[PDB]
């Protein structure tokens, strides 16, 4: 009765006879044409383990479970994916209309919706006229812009994000309490707010004459040194800006940002514009350490600091403990010479392929300090998910934020849409987001 030898969880196989054999073997061959296979044993006494589905990895029991479990949820899913993938990997190369006209759509959304260098002009005026107010009640601090004014990762409407150096001598929340106090009283500004359970603690004001609002923080020294690289970046490589900006508003991430952020997701995904320009064949970014520093091994790399930016063209690096190097500082250049000729519209197909088929996020470190290609092991972090090094704090996953089910799965799927949508002449995007870009 193959009704038995169906649904029997272990089978004598020296009881079969030839006939059963013969049927269930041919049952088995079918079965193979939906990734189903006899598993082949390490110590075979007719014991535990049957059938193992290569599709989804799972291990089946009987004849009548695999053909259940064909038909399911599990298997037909990954069916699908990999139809999916299927066709993602096979898509024509894009004609040469179709990828100037991505090219001019990129540089248009930076042009038109981008910081401009009259809108960094508007928002350094802010923090002069800002530094007068403080100034004048509390003369040892010292005011500057930081995030996307300097960087222009962000749109012409997002936040001004100003940072107060304070000396020691002189307490962090009594210092924002004050600050608080005086720009109430200051009719510069209207909707003069605290925001101090903010991953980052902040005085939110916003300034009458330019509209903007902006974000107050005291001794944010690493978002200081984090948007100075950028910064300098962006001025070296045309591409940086607007493939971020690209990536932020057209691939849809911005639907993750809120305004208890910290700023940490748009972060996360400019260090990824920025290691897929590192990783890129050819490389239209450096990396920021390795062989031009004398003894450098890029096995503790972790022994390394980056520092300030000096000539707008270096970053500095330390390694104050015991190492190979032999120098204790010294500067890395943060340009090539000449990444030259590359559409907007080819870089954007690639970015958009490059994190949707080509590299193995769950397995890697996106780390953009040096070219070699870190797995987790490599950092002793753990797998699944995303992994960004920050490079300033090089114990931080700064990528942790994304990894919650929701956002992780949205991140995917927003790759995978995009690609799609973009590979193909539907593309002159018009981004019409109903929401306020911060
Ligand atoms: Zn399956
Ligand atoms: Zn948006």
């Amino acid at each position: 009765e193959m009704d038995y030898l169906e649904n029997a969880t272990v089978i004598d196989e020296s009881a079969l006879t030839p006939e059963q054999r013969l049927g269930l073997k041919q049952a088995e061959e079918r079965l193979e044409r939906d990734h189903i296979f006899r598993l082949e044993k390490r110590s075979p006494e007719y014991t535990n383990c049957r059938y193992l589905c290569k599709l989804c990895l799972i291990h089946i029991e009987n004849i009548q479970g695999a053909h259940k479990h064909i038909k399911e949820k599990r298997h037909k899913k990954n069916i699908l994916e990999k139809q999916e993938e299927s066709e993602l990997r096979s898509l024509p190369p894009p004609s040469p209309a179709h990828l100037a006209a991505l090219s001019v759509a990129v540089i248009e959304l930076a042009k038109e919706h981008g910081i401009t260098d009259d809108d960094l002009r508007v928002r350094q005026e802010i923090v002069e006229e800002m530094s007068k107010v403080i100034t004048t009640f509390l003369p040892e601090c010292s005011l500057r812009l930081y995030g996307s004014s300097l960087t222009r990762f962000a749109l012409k409407s997002s936040d001004v994000n100003i940072d107060i150096k304070f000396p020691p001598k002189m307490n962090h929340p009594d210092l924002l309490i004050k600050v608080l106090g005086i720009l109430k009283k200051n009719v510069l500004y209207v909707d003069v707010e605290s925001d101090f359970h903010a991953k980052v603690p902040v005085v939110v004001c916003r300034d009458r004459k330019s509209g903007l609002l902006c974000r107050v923080s005291a001794g944010n020294d690493m978002a200081c040194l984090t948007t100075d690289l950028l910064t300098a970046l962006g001025k070296i490589e045309p591409v940086f800006i607007p493939l971020v900006l690209a990536f932020r508003y057209w691939a849809k991430l911005c639907y993750i940002d809120s305004q208890t952020d910290g700023g940490i997701p748009s972060y996360c995904f400019a260090l990824m514009v920025m290691f897929f320009l590192q990783q890129r064949k050819p490389p239209l970014l450096p990396c920021l350490l390795g062989s031009w520093i004398e003894g450098f091994d890029p096995k503790r790399m972790d022994d390394f600091q980056l520092k300030g930016i000096v000539e707008e063209k270096f970053v500095k690096w330390e390694c104050n403990s015991s190492s190979a190097t032999k120098e204790k500082h010294g500067k890395s250049p943060l340009a090539l010479e000449t990444p030259n000729r590359v559409s907007l519209g080819q870089l954007w197909l690639e970015l958009l392929k490059f994190y949707t088929l080509d590299f193995a996020l769950e397995e890697y470190v996106i780390c953009v300090r040096i070219q070699d290609i870190l797995t987790r092991e490599n950092k002793n972090w753990p797998k699944r998910r995303i992994a960004i090094e920050d490079p300033f704090s090089v114990k931080r996953n700064v990528a942790r934020s994304l990894n919650s089910q929701l956002v992780y799965e949205y991140v995917v799927e927003r790759f995978r849409a995009a690609y799609r949508y973009f590979a193909c002449p539907q593309v002159d995007f018009k981004l019409e987001h109903h929401h306020h870009h911060h």
